[PDB]
DNA sequence: GACGCTATAAAAGGAG
DNA sequence: TCCTTTTATAGCGTCC
């Protein structure tokens, strides 16, 4: 069994390896926010939903590009613009 | 075009 | 293991 754990809602069905990843899925069923924002007091579902946020409070710009040394707040949003380099308009 | 941001999935770290 | 963190992937919505 490589993802055993199963998610319980029928039409849903998502699986996983870890249990952990199967609680933290389930969340987005029940709507379930665990994690405060200690500025705003927004929940959210993730540790990752909130550190992405904590950053528009702060402004903290900790992903660079390789091209132009530009910063972003969010790993995607960097790795999106790199990709802007290697095209045109 | 570009990108700020939220969501969510996949994976890894660390301690008992 | 269980719990904490980290990395990856998808879109949305809006301004240019
Ligand atoms: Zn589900
Ligand atoms: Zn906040
Ligand atoms: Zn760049």
């Amino acid at each position: 069994m490589e993802r055993p754990y199963a998610c319980p809602v029928e039409s849903c069905d998502r699986r996983f390896s870890q249990k952990t990843n199967l609680d933290t899925h389930i969340r987005i069923h029940t709507g379930q926010k665990p994690f405060q924002c200690r500025i705003c007091m927004r929940n959210f579902s993730q540790h990752t939903g909130l550190n992405q946020h904590i950053r528009t409070h702060t402004g903290e710009k900790p992903f660079a590009c390789d091209i132009c040394g530009r910063k972003f707040a969010t790993l995607h949003t960097r790795d999106r613009h790199t990709k802007i380099h290697l095209r045109q308009k």
